[PDB]
């Protein structure tokens, strides 16, 4: 298996890695029809998705995709500096597919 | 997929955005059959609802319904302030759609 | 809906509404077979247990009788303080319905 | 249904109360087949688990056997002063029943 | 059953024990598909995974490998101390099977 966030977002086309090296600025969550996601902003401006759940995701992502999104509340809300974004570039706003943290 | 709560809340009918910029005052929770429900409230005296589950709801809603309402708890008990809320305004009290949060 | 824990209640045969305007005392919490139940106790002495699930519950209570436990534990570990809490007083010790906190 | 640990304790015929008044000093835990389990210690020396699931349990538990492992590991992270345990001593470690927690 | 992770870590083939004595470094979460992991890794250079669920895995442990990644998450947060890994030495890097914290 990948040792690190830039190894395993290297297996993937469409991807980069944004290092981010900040607290998340603004949580966003919605429970809205077709909108089931999450957004959040850094105070670069920059923005990401965890996507709404879909038929790009296969079966082993659906739990994966909710503990994202528990993993996003909770750095949010300890004002934890997120390391890097692995991120797909082919959506708007570009959707996470791993984190990393350092302290 | 939209980048701001503003966005999303306007993708949907009988929508407002409300610019709360305050902790959540109180907090309830019902395991009464038929009100299985959280209600919030803020200072300013609004009072928000995460609606039971029902058939106007769509199965992708089941779960992020609970998220909301996993949410909205931490919230109240962090203290955090929360920035808008989405809802809708053809329910008493009205029905949160979305949340934002900024630090 | 409800606006408030005390409209809430009075939907129901056998409430009442206690004003406990305090953090719980104690917390317990068992897995022991047929006991599978938490209790609270306040210092004026007052008892409270969520009900081990049972065939008096719909299908809709399950995931709210957990969340209601999950909601008495951490609010016991924050010392938040409980506002109302609507029980019934068809149980002994009486059986929660619905909580609210507020400072 | 019992108002106190103590109470519920006494309804099984292999138990016993450890008045622990103590925060946890160790906490193990395991994903290893066969032995996904919970395993504390406290400075006295005394050491406890949670069970492995299995035909020592009825359904009833099965929800609660994982509730009691999430407590075990707040408790230890918020350094939680534990008032009693009520174990079944038939099993080494003792093993956990019931939980009770004052301020 | 066993009474620390030392005895539990010797009833595997292909385990050691690694005494860390140390917070996480860093923490990585990934959601891409086939790749649905936490790793970490320490300022020793160690690295260590919670495996991708697979035919490796038997019932018993789905949930605990759920929580194995949820206590990591809230481990390195927290940045609370770990005592030792139980790990699998049959894959790079290797496999978390069980943890202790002291502190
Ligand atoms: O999500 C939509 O596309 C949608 C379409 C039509 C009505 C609508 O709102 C109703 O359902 C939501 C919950 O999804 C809420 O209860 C509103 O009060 C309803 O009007 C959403
Ligand atoms: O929720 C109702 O409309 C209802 C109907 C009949 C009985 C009832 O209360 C009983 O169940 C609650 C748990 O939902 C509690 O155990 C009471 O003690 C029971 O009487 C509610
Ligand atoms: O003594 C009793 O009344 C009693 C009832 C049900 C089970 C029980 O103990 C056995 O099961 C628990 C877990 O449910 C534990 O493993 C004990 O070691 C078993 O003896 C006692
Ligand atoms: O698994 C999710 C992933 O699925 C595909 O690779 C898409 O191209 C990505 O944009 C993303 O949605
Ligand atoms: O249970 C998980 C465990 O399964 C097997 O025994 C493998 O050999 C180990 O590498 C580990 O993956």
């Amino acid at each position: 298996a990948p040792q690190t966030i830039t190894e395993l977002c290297s297996e993937y086309r469409n991807t980069q890695i944004y290092t981010i090296n900040d607290k998340i600025l603004s949580y966003t969550e919605s429970m809205a029809g077709k909108r089931e996601m999450v957004i959040i902003t850094f105070k670069s401006g920059e923005t990401f998705q965890v996507e709404v759940p879909g038929s790009q995701h296969i079966d082993s992502q659906k739990k994966a995709i909710e503990r994202m999104k528990d993993t996003l509340r909770i750095t949010y809300l300890t004002e934890t500096k997120i390391d890097k974004l692995c991120v797909w570039n082919n959506k708007t706003p570009n959707s996470i597919a791993a984190i990393s943290m350092k302290n």
